[PDB]
C-alpha cells in the first residue's frame, strides 16, 4: 500500500530519495538531521557529516544506474515522530554486476523546533 | 552506544530477544502487537498470526544454533512511541554463519501502558 505519504513527512522521504537518486547534496542535507544514524550491511555511520564525508557520494554513485521502483510506502505519525517504511525494486547494473532486487528501507523522521521533520535514523538493506 | 536499554520499552525488547533465542512463543506474541510488521531479507509480513503462524518457527530454528553478542542498543522514548536501535555479532552456523546483524524496533504504549512492537526491520 501507499499510506500517509501526503503529509509533511512525506514530502522529505519523497524528496530525499530523489535527491540522493539524482546527487543532489542541498536537498539531502536538507533532509537528514546533523546528527542522523544510519545503518547498512553491519556499519552505522552516526552524524550528517560523517555519511557525507565517507559514504553518501559511494551511494549517489551506486544509484546513479539503477531505476528504483516504489513498490510500497507507509509513514504513521504519531505526534513528533514519524516512522517511514518503504519496500522498492531495484534494477540496473554497478561497476559491471547486475543488480535485480528488494531494497527495503526503515526511516525515522522527527520534527524539528521549528517544525521541520528531519531523518534522524536510516535502515537499509 | 548503550543508551536506555532499561526502559520499559528496553524490557519488552529483552523479552522478545530473549523469547526467539529460547523458542518462547507466548512471549513473542505479547512482545508484538495484532498488526505489526516485519521487514526482513526483502520481504514483508504484515500481522502477528501470520508471522507466527510460520516465520516465527523458522526465526526460533535459526536462532538455536547462533551465539548473538550486543555490540550497540539505543533506545529512544518519544512520549508512546519508543524507537530500538541495535547491531548485534551472529556467529555460529545452520544448515558458517559469522556476521554482523542490525535491527530496528518501533513500539508504541498501548492503553493498558504495556509496549507492544509495531514494526521490525532485521539485516
Amino acid at each position: 500500500a501507499f499510506i500517509g505519504v501526503d503529509s509533511a513527512a512525506g514530502n522529505v522521504v519523497k524528496q530525499f530519495h530523489a535527491a540522493l537518486q539524482m546527487g543532489n547534496e542541498a536537498i539531502v542535507r536538507q533532509s537528514l538531521a546533523a546528527n542522523v544514524q544510519i545503518y547498512e550491511g553491519g556499519k552505522v555511520e552516526r552524524s550528517l557529516t560523517e555519511y557525507a564525508n565517507h559514504h553518501m557520494l559511494a551511494d549517489m554513485a551506486y544509484l546513479k544506474g539503477l531505476t528504483i521502483t516504489p513498490k510500497e510506502h507507509q509513514i504513521t505519525i504519531t505526534g513528533d515522530i514519524a516512522i517511514s517504511t518503504s519496500i522498492s525494486h531495484a534494477q540496473g547494473e554497478y561497476k559491471g554486476k547486475s543488480i535485480d532486487s528488494m531494497t527495503m528501507e526503515t526511516l525515522v523522521l522527527i520534527k524539528q523546533a521549528d517544525g521541520r521533520w528531519k531523518i534522524t535514523h536510516v535502515h537499509w538493506s
